[PDB]
DNA sequence: ACCTGAACCGGTTTCTCACAGC
DNA sequence: GCTGTGAGAAAC
RNA sequence: UCGCCUCAGAAGAUAGGGAGAAACGGACGUAAGCGUCAAGACCACCGAGGGUCACCGUAGAUGAGUAAUCAUCUGCCCAUCUAUAUGGGUGGUUCCCGGUUCAGGU
């Protein structure tokens, strides 16, 4: 019984420019992802080939498989926590010794260089953890997606490889969860935004929604249907922003009950 | 950038700062 | 000037 | 009088940069690229940034806002459904369900 709101946003330059670190976090995190699944599975058929070459079995191989899955985690696949939990906020918070450490004089070129890394400066530790995250979201998606293409689940062609995204040739586009807060008419604002300055504290007509730590959001449409499925029983779930060229969206997923 | 084309599905919970509304 | 309430990190 | 791109979430009324004479064809600067400009109203700062509309027939009330605009009820009109000429109840031109990934073609 899921319905979904598809806004047009109007964002201005302050939010556009959060719209674009944030899709651009997410993308980052897309791609260490995808890497570090990339060059697992390498090495996991690289390994599988090589002892090919004296035939065995199935079982046989998975039972040596999962008595290898305590030492030299080399043959292991993580999901969008466990690797964020164990590789994240690791370097986050190398992001945040290379400003503890730079604060005033020091020697950048030794801690942070534009040579093995396309970052001019440590920015990873500043960035929300939503917008973040959802970047391991589609990650692991795709890559359970195809693991299960592979062996029997999914109907259909065979489904390709996962393709690291690029800067104009993917898709930009991560999801911001409740218990968040974000609604439409009769939600409240965010404390320090230009908006909360002037004291306004409660959306009070039909053509604003609540996009959590970004602020509060205009759109092109009316919401007075959205406000009317609200009052009936009805939550809002989520939002989901996306970009086409250069217009920006936003999905409201309502759960009518 | 613009589409098919298809196949599948639609987030919780907790602990720690910083105004705030007099 | 004080203490619940909101906003955001962290795990997951 | 016509219509190729451009602003109004998509199609039918009103605005945008230049052309054509119901036919053809986006523009400017610099075989090419590249960059730039194209919707009106109110306050805020020294041409730059922020909110409000570009959906809501027709008359009142008082709610938030320095204000543009907006909200909720009460009169009238029209359209649309059910129960037995009457009672109610839903609107003010209609439509909307979107996310993720890969393989393709343009």
């Amino acid at each position: 019984n899921l319905r979904a709101y598809k806004f047009r946003l109007d964002p201005n330059q302050a939010q556009t420019t959060a719209l674009y670190q944030a899709v651009g976090a997410a993308r980052y995190t897309y791609n260490m992802l995808t890497a570090y699944n990339l060059e697992v599975n390498r090495l996991r058929d690289d390994y599988w080939k090589r002892r090919h070459d004296e035939d065995i079995s199935d079982a046989d191989i998975k039972k040596e498989l999962n008595a290898l899955a305590k030492e030299d985690k080399r043959y292991k696949q993580l999901n969008y926590g466990a690797f964020g939990t164990q590789y994240l906020t690791p370097e986050k918070k190398r992001h945040e010794q290379a400003e503890h450490r730079i604060e005033n004089g020091e020697d950048p070129s030794v801690v942070w260089n534009q040579e093995t890394e396309r970052s001019a400066n440590p920015w990873l530790h500043t960035a929300n953890q939503r917008v973040l995250v959802s970047g391991l979201q589609n990650a692991s998606d795709a890559w359970d997606n195809f693991w299960a293409s592979r062996t029997g689940k999914r109907a259909g062609r065979l489904v390709g490889t996962p393709r690291f995204k690029k800067k104009g040739v993917s898709r930009d586009s991560f999801t911001v969860p409740a218990p968040e807060k974000m609604g439409a008419y009769g939600t409240a604002y965010l404390r320090g935004e230009p908006a909360y300055k002037q004291g306004r504290r409660k959306i009070t007509d039909y053509r604003h929604v609540r996009l959590s730590y970004l602020g509060t959001i205009r759109t092109f449409n009316s919401t007075k249907p959205l406000v009317k499925a609200v009052v009936a029983g009805a939550k809002i779930r989520s939002y989901t922003v996306s970009r086409n060229a250069d217009r920006w969206y936003v999905s409201f997923l309502v759960k009518f009950s």
